[PDB]
């Protein structure tokens, strides 16, 4: 019976907020609700063994919505990383993302923190965002799992989570200290 903290970071509009609700509720929804601060979701799985309570922190993409010096990172176990395949500029602020998120829960070996990256929205067909200079990304930093995702239809949905979950708690046993 074991609690993770893994954190959604990405740019608005990446489908964050979607894949969550898709995870979680099995749910699926056209109207872009902007996602005002930072909550989360709850859901119990299991992992090798062992029930796992991932607590799935959604936050806002958006600077519309910064208040004001979020600490909520910290404790974290699992950060993922949320690019749309149709939209370049989403992929390219990753590590933008990847930066400020280690800067703010600054885990101590920041190196092999579990990052995981999703190409969410592949049940378009205008992919601008190639399989292969993400693979190449991913692989450039640490070598971090990557998944091509659709919140719509769930494609890899589960399977990446189910990665999320396993990294995450390899990440939470570490602390042995
Ligand atoms: N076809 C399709 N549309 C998607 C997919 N994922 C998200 N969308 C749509 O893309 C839009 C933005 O989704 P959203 O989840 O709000 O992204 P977000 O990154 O959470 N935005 P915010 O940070 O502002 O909450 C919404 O219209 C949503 O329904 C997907 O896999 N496929
Ligand atoms: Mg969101």
């Amino acid at each position: 019976k074991v609690l993770l903290k893994v954190i959604i970071l990405g740019d608005s509009g990446v489908g964050k907020t979607s894949l969550m609700n898709q995870y979680v509720n099995k749910k699926f929804s056209n109207q872009y609700k902007a996602t005002i601060g930072a909550d989360f979701l709850t859901k119990e799985v299991m992992v090798d063994d062992r029930l796992v309570t991932m607590q799935i922190w959604d936050t806002a993409g958006q600077e519309r919505f910064q208040s004001l010096g979020v600490a909520f990172y910290r404790g974290a176990d699992c950060c993922v990383l949320v690019f749309d395949v149709t939209a370049p500029n989403t992929f390219k602020t990753l590590d933008s993302w990847r930066d400020e998120f280690l800067i703010q829960a600054s885990p101590r070996d920041p190196e092999n923190f579990p990052f995981v990256v999703l190409g969410n929205k592949i049940d378009f067909e205008n992919r601008q965002v190639a399989t292969k200079r993400a693979q190449a990304w991913c692989y450039s930093k640490n070598n971090i799992p990557y998944f091509e995702t659709s919140a719509k239809e769930a494609i890899n949905v589960e399977q990446a989570f189910q990665t999320i979950a396993r990294n995450a708690l390899k990440q939470e046993t570490e602390v042995e200290l």
